Order: C-alpha cells, then sequence, then structure tokens
C-alpha cells in the first residue's frame, strides 16, 4: 500500500496475538509498543526522544504482523502515547520512502 502524510500514518498490526494500532515512524530507530506483558527474558534498555527517555524493556526475536506482512525483531516495551514501528521492522517489510 501507499500511504499519504496528510494525517498520522497509524496502522493495525499484531504482536503477542494481539491487535494494535501503531505509528510508522521513519524518524525511530526501533519499534516501541505500550504496556504488554510480552512473555521472555528482556534486557532493560532507555531511549530517547525530544524531552528526554523512557526506561523498556527490550524483547528480541518477537514477531510482528504490519499491514499483513509479517516481521521478527526487537520489540521495546514501556509507557508511549503511541505504539511506533521503526525503521528495525519497517526494513523488514521492503518500506521506503519516495517523493
Amino acid at each position: 500500500p501507499q500511504i499519504t502524510l496528510w494525517k498520522r500514518p497509524l496502522v493495525t498490526i499484531r504482536i503477542g496475538g494481539q491487535l494494535k494500532e501503531a505509528l510508522l515512524d521513519t524518524g525511530a530507530d526501533d519499534t516501541v509498543i505500550e504496556e504488554l506483558n510480552l512473555p521472555g527474558c528482556w534486557k532493560p534498555k532507555l531511549i530517547g526522544g525530544i524531552a528526554g527517555f523512557i526506561k523498556v524493556r527490550q524483547y528480541d526475536q518477537i514477531p510482528v504482523e504490519i499491514a499483513g506482512h509479517k516481521a521478527i525483531g526487537t520489540v521495546l516495551v514501556g509507557p508511549t502515547p503511541v505504539n511506533i514501528i521503526g525503521r528495525n521492522l519497517l526494513t523488514q517489510i521492503g518500506a521506503t520512502l519516495n517523493f
């Protein structure tokens, strides 16, 4: 699909057997999903942006379906206003910017 940028690029993903809405964010290195009791051993991580850092739990090799496309990679779990799909998963689905 082609996603225009008139409104925030929000899409449906599937993670941990749950369906959620997430923002496709080319400015995010990593993927950050809101409080989700994900299974696995995780490692602590701090990630940052405007107004600073939050603590998150890093889970690896987590399958994430994005608009019907299967990806598998690192997901960071912590308190966020919006679920964010970052480049680590966008690349796995052949996503590009075009102009």
